[PDB]
């Protein structure tokens, strides 16, 4: 199937999320999103752990008692932001970690 | 709030999931499950990445276009299983990795 767990675009405006109080720049960045579902047969590039597999199997058997595996970011990349310091000096954070999806997987 | 992302019990029977074809023992093990939700204010022991935070914020603003952060296992533990080899010899896998939840978090 072609509707499995995968990286798709998500452009994030810092004002929308209340972060423009401390981020001067940029206005928007490409965060990613991980979209789709984790069901058998698994999409090939989704990594999965043995727990995710077992959980997906248990969820088929008891769909009302046990959740499914979740499609989530499993590796993240940094971006750079311009924020303000104590004297109000615009300052660059070169690698602000965990901001964009590098990889998605079932977990 | 007390309904946030956390480790709860999940006992898994290998027959239920079709794994008893290759696992002699045990019949059942404690896999865990990660239950609850990822919403603000975040539960304290949930780790979260900056992406999970940004995504949760974007989901509040656009709940129909963007998913929430997911409560998932973020660290896994091994267990031991007894399986069968080529001559049909019962063989012990001492650390079969990724079988039980050690930690949960929002991702």
């Amino acid at each position: 199937a072609g509707s499995h767990c995968q990286k798709t675009s998500l452009r994030v405006n810092f004002e929308d999320i209340g972060w423009d109080s401390w981020i001067i720049a940029p206005k928007e960045y490409e965060a990613y999103e991980c979209k789709g579902g984790c069901f058998f047969p698994l999409a090939d590039d989704v990594t999965p752990t043995k727990h995710a597999i077992v959980q997906t199997l248990v969820h088929l058997k008891f769909p009302t008692k046990v959740g499914k595996a979740c499609c989530v970011p499993t590796k993240l990349s940094p971006i750079s932001v311009l924020y303000k310091d104590d004297m109000g000096v615009p300052t660059l954070k070169y690698h602000y970690e965990g901001m964009s999806v590098a990889e998605c997987g079932c977990r």
